[PDB]
RNA sequence: UACCACCCGUGCAUUUCUGGAUCGAUCCGUACCUCAAUGUCCGGGCGCGCGACGUUGGGUUUGAGGGGAAAU
């Protein structure tokens, strides 16, 4: 028997192993994968495609604005219009007018007609208002996205408005609505007349958004109607600085905050009301809920940060109890009503067109950076105005002396800042840093200064583990921000990009030091408030209306300067993007089957077999496989299907784009396949994996469901030393992304397999079930997991052709971090399935993990384990493919007495150790 | 069993058919994205210029993962 580490739980084996995992699932649902086919073109044919009416066309349909489906929907709705399944469209509503948000406006206007609305819950309501506005299975847009478009296009309004017999009042309303449709272009691209077709993706988005706005309005209803009035933070916690470092406000600052909250709480009951159609300004009402919500989010935040600091105080007082009892002096209650409501997104599409953005975005960089360089000699002259200088050495002793209640310490914190901007920096520029400091020789061992700025390991200040030892004569003689500003002045000069950031980063970096020399004073309104058009958080802006700032919230509004420049800053950097339309219709997929042109010698061991294949084999007398599919097609009827799967085939996608012309047969779901035709289309690339699921398609094993056509187009950026950035674009690329059904083709309760997750790789413990005895213990280690610790750096720089325009952040982290998820649940399944055997995971991940390793094993925990997060729960479906619930036959939990619920994770060398210890757990739990 | 040896990073490359039918054999299927490995570059750290000291350590899979689009 193979032994774990040759045992092969991969690939199609594997997709088969979770397969018949679900199969023997209690509940489960039927899910779809969408498989990418890379389309095959020639340079000369991906030349000749033209992205122009394929743009116009996403435009259209993804647009939010002027001359899209959402405008003319929207203005449908408020025109006083009511959408019927099966002219699909009556004017029966009000005309509701002057509604800047049309998507805030439609969920007014549908909420107003359901009634009793303030028992229904977030789901019902979003139910109840997207049969309302899209009319169940998007009914209504078949006639309203092709023949309805064109009447009202092509309709005059008093003709319209005797149809719908529409009173003269409403004929603003009409007008606006008839604009709209005449403002949207004519499809061209996928040969459709109309926008009929790609209407399922219109309904999904706008359900979508329907149903969060609903579930974030009834959250709301329940915020306000548990607001209990008079609590109030104990002015003992307030006190205590310890539990504030690190809310980001004063403790009079959250007792405003709160009294805020209850005003706003009036105001918030009064928006909702106003947004559930009750009346009065949609506009107003919206910006009041917003405020609120960010006022609820800000304060619940603050109280979550005091209660984790609170948590780490009480861990620290262990044996004292004078700590303790301090504790409960300041103990703090989080009430029920305080609850985050967070940012909504709001209907959003389109293609960004990269030459304006980037012109804009060049514009608004030095923009920003020029006003930055001019807020901070403001500053300084202000408090030179007065007379007393900055000097970040002096206040940084300054703030030591309070903290006790150094001249040394205070250049060690200088160069601590410095050195983990350095740390944040390329390789080259922490060469660079590196060989500067040598030379300077302020490090006791140059070997320290190496470690901590490459290695990213170390400190040279520690704040009341050892700081590294100094040169104190020659730390006292070396300024720091000189050396810095040289640094950057050095990486400006190379020229490279990554060089380039790494410069401006230091220069970040050394304003945000002179700025904390600023000494303690009051400092008027002017310097503080950012002219940058920046958003700014509740708090802050609480701060800033406030006549008098503090030396803090002057460094914040500097904080915020820096925060505009640095999105600029990933923006300009950017070598590659792709702008990406996809396009979905309602039809169904048709491949196309092509035989190859060759001679195939059949096996004669399939002439003597008694399946399809070999009733096939048995009939064809041809020689070219074309000819012998049609001989097969005459003859034996039934058994074309598994000849046409082991026959010379290519498949082919006709795009609608031109291609190669080819003789080849339809294969669509349903329909049994066509007579040869001469089809035009592009070939379809991918693996033998890819292909078998296709062939399986044409036995009945597998079912395609509707194509999405993605085109991208590539992009090219460089920015020149001046900074503007001049973009090029690549030859376009076609995909065909096909979701498809796989039937899938007829153990986990045996024994059961508990699972640590420990730093360096996972340890294993199988137990037999029906005896809860160990059978075998073991551990495995992950080289991925260990490796994406490692490669920070490089995931970050790597350039993504594929990464999106829109995209205001780097993700190459977050696309490593689900790489590394697949691998550490690969090693699980595999464990499972080498030994038969059901997971148990630790119920919680453990908090002293490092961040992103903590995160991975989240992902990994709600992949198996079962948690109540909708997110979580949907994870773990799609991944066992459909299964969301198995019963266990022979294990009660014990606390309920109720058969074991698996899914099918059960929640419960050191790896190993903790891996027996939490098998024991989940034993004692059933008992 | 054999195999291979300080620990990493950074940049640049190269490679990876990994799915089926039928009775090991014959024939279909052409190979996408990502990571990884490997090679190389330059740069750290550690032990005593170098790098495991018969005995150790490490890995072993048909390298691994792929559910999109939207977003964040």
């Amino acid at each position: 028997s193979i032994p774990l580490h040759a045992f092969r739980n991969s690939g199609a084996d594997a997709r088969k192993w979770k397969g018949r995992i679900a199969l023997l699932a209690k509940r489960g649902k039927e899910t779809m994968r969408t498989l990418q086919f890379p389309l095959e073109m020639s340079e000369p044919e991906a030349a000749a495609i033209n992205t122009t009416p394929f743009a116009v066309a996403y435009n259209a349909i993804e647009g939010t604005g002027k001359g899209t489906l959402f405008d003319y929907w929207a203005k449908l709705h408020l025109a006083g219009f009511r959408f019927f399944p099966s002219a699909t469209v009556a004017w029966h509503d009000a005309p509701m007018s002057g509604v800047q948000n049309l998507a805030i406006g439609v969920f007014a206007t549908c909420a107003s007609r359901i009634d009793n609305i303030y028992d229904l819950n977030g789901g019902k309501l979003s139910k109840l208002i997207q049969e309302s506005a899209t009319t169940p299975n998007v009914t209504a847009l078949s006639w309203l996205f092709g023949k309805g478009l064109e009447y009202f296009r092509t309709t005059d309004i008093d003709t319209i408005m005797q149809d719908f017999n529409i009173p003269a009042s409403a004929k603003e309303s009409i007008k606006p609505l008839v604009e709209s449709a005449q403002a949207i272009p004519t499809m061209t691209v996928l040969g459709k007349k109309n926008y009929a077709p790609f209407r399922p993706n219109f309904g999904g988005k706008i359900d979508s958004w329907i149903a969060n706005y609903a579930s974030r309005l009834m959250l709301l209803n329940d915020i306000l109607e548990q607001i209990e009035p008079g609590f109030e933070l104990p002015q003992a916690l307030l006190d205590n600085e310890t539990l504030m470092s690190g809310i980001d406000m004063t403790g009079d600052e959250l007792k405003e905050l709160i009294e805020a909250v209850y005003a706003w709480v009036d105001a918030a009951k009064q928006g909702l009301a106003t947004l559930l159609g009750r009346g009065g300004n949609v506009d107003d009402a919206v910006q009041t809920f917003e405020q609120f919500s960010a006022m609820m989010d800000t304060l619940n935040g603050t109280l979550n940060t005091i209660s984790a600091r609170y948590v780490r105080a009480v861990e620290m007082a262990g044996k004292d109890e004078a700590r303790l009892e301090k504790l409960i002096e300041c103990k703090f209650d989080i009430p029920k009503w305080c609850k985050s409501v967070p940012k909504l997104v709001g209907i959003s599409g389109g293609l960004p067109k990269v030459e304006e953005e980037i012109k804009v975005m060049n514009a608004a960089f030095k923009d920003v950076r020029a006003r930055m360089f001019v807020r901070f000699e403001e500053i300084a002259a202000y408090v030179a105005s007065k007379g007393a200088g900055m000097d970040v050495y002096d206040a940084l002793e300054k703030r030591e002396l309070e903290q006790i209640k150094a001249h040394i310490q205070a250049y060690r914190a200088v160069l601590h800042r410095i050195g983990r901007a350095v740390q944040n920096c390329s390789e080259k520029t922490k060469q660079l840093f590196s060989s500067k400091v040598i030379e300077m020789g302020v490090f006791k061992n140059p070997s320290h200064l190496n470690n901590f700025i490459f290695n990213q390991k170390g400190a040279i200040y520690r704040s009341p583990h050892a700081p590294y030892q100094l040169h104190a004569d020659k730390l006292l003689k070396n300024d720091w921000l000189e050396l810095l500003a040289e640094i950057s002045a050095t990486l400006m000069a190379s020229e490279s990009t990554e060089q380039m950031e790494d410069a401006l980063r230091l220069e970040r970096t050394r304003l945000q030091l002179q700025l904390s020399g600023l000494p303690d004073w009051e400092y008027p309104a002017s310097l503080a408030k950012p002219d940058i058009e920046v958003e700014i958080q509740t708090a802050l802006k609480m701060q800033l209306a406030k006549d008098t700032v503090t030396s803090d919230v002057l460094q914040r509004a500097f904080n915020l300067y820096s925060s505009v420049l640095s999105g600029l800053t990933f923006k300009l950097l950017r070598r590659s993007f792709s702008l990406k339309m996809r396009f979905s219709v309602a039809d169904t997929t048709q491949l196309i089957y092509v035989p190859k042109v060759c001679d195939w010698a059949i096996p004669k061991q399939y002439l003597q077999a008694e399946g399809e294949i070999g009733i096939a084999a048995r009939v064809v007398t041809e020689s070219s496989p074309a000819k012998m599919v049609t001989e097969v097609e005459m003859k034996e009827p039934k058994a074309l299907g598994h000849f046409m799967q082991q026959a010379p085939h290519d498949w082919y996608f006709d795009a609608s784009l031109g291609g190669t012309q080819v003789a080849g047969r339809i294969v669509e779901k349903g329909k049994e396949v066509g007579k040869e035709r001469k089809l035009v289309g592009y070939r379809m690339r991918g693996n033998s994996a890819y292909k078998t699921v296709l062939d399986k398609s044409l036995v009945g094993n597998t079912e395609l469901s509707q194509c999405s056509m993605i085109i991208e187009i590539p992009y090219t950026q460089t920015v020149d030393a001046d900074f503007r950035a001049q973009v090029q674009a690549g030859l376009p690329k076609v995909s065909i992304n096909l979701p498809v059904k796989e039937t899938i083709t007829a153990m986990l309760f045996d024994r059961f397999v508990a699972i640590d997750l420990g730093e360096r790789g996972l340890g294993y413990a199988v137990f037999d079930a029906k005896t809860l005895e160990l059978q075998e213990s073991g551990h495995r280690p992950i080289k991925a997991i260990t490796n994406l610790l490692n490669r920070t750096h490089h995931y970050e720089q790597r350039p993504n052709q594929r990464q999106k325009f829109q995209a205001k952040f780097n993700v190459n982290l977050s696309e490593l971090r689900e790489n590394t998820v697949g691998d550490v649940c690969h090693q699980i399944n595999r464990i499972c399935a080498y030994y038969n055997a059901f997971p148990v995971l630790e119920y919680m991940v453990p908090d002293r993990l490092d961040k992103q390793l903590k995160s991975v094993y989240e992902s990994v925990t709600n992949r198996y384990i079962w948690s109540s997060t909708d997110a979580h729960k949907s994870a773990r479906v799609q991944f066992w493919l459909g299964g969301e619930t198995w019963e266990h036959p022979y294990l009660k939990s014990a606390k309920d007495k109720k058969p074991l619920v698996l899914s099918p994770g059960r929640g419960a060398h050191a790896d190993e150790n903790a891996a027996v210890n939490i098998g024991g757990k989940f034993i004692a739990d059933i008992e």
